[PDB]
DNA sequence: GGAAGCGAAAGTGTCGCAACCCGAGAGAGGAACGATCTCGGGTTGCGACACTTTCGCAACCCTTAATACGTTC
């Protein structure tokens, strides 16, 4: 079903989408970006074909997002984030470790199952394709380690 | 995650030393042998340290990226 939706959006055949997705988790280019002081960050960008599929997926399936989430939100950003705290005198900042690379298929599906707001329901057959759309395989030899990039 | 080379941390084995034991031997006193002291070889326990093993730092960026200027993750 996910395949049919994507094929319709991308004006491609179900077969060519399915075929592409087989090794989609390996279709990433890895490069380095300089940090502002010393050193580098390592970035993995999906190939163009995969990016198109990923964008289509996000368009087709609306997932809930809390109002306190300020990043990657349409019509919001760093100004709104800062403004929320500008009237208060005391401040605390905390950070999550390896945030993106900590999110695995297991976490994702758990969140879908747990979700208090309404989530899209996926057929079990589609779950494998969704994992291939959304998660990167950093280690060629280890097919079992899939993480967000 | 983890190349290749490297050294920290921790456990095990080796080995040289010191203390001790033992029998051999030259021979003090004056005839009756063998008092006392030292040589030389061996055994044992100890502990400092050499050897051995394991872990873990982080190269590389996978065929697969885009390029108007900034900011944030």
């Amino acid at each position: 079903s996910v395949i049919r939706g994507l094929a319709a959006v991308l004006r491609q055949s179900d077969s060519d989408i399915s075929a592409f997705l087989v090794t989609a988790p390996r279709k990433y280019k890895v490069y380095k970006i300089p940090k502002r002081t010393t050193g580098f960050r390592v970035i993995a960008q999906p190939a163009k074909g995969l990016k198109d599929i990923q964008r289509a997926f996000v368009q087709l399936y609306s997932l809930p997002v809390h109002d306190a989430s300020m990043a990657y939100m349409k019509g919001k950003g760093i100004r709104d984030n800062a403004a929320a705290h500008a009237g208060n005198q005391y401040l605390l900042k905390a950070d999550l470790e390896d945030f993106f690379n900590s999110i695995t298929p297991a976490i994702f599906w758990r969140c879908i199952e747990m979700s208090s707001a309404q989530t899209p329901q996926f057929e079990p057959q589609d779950k494998l394709f969704i994992e291939k759309i959304l998660f990167w395989q950093p280690i060629k030899r280890r097919k079992t380690k899939l993480i967000l990039s």
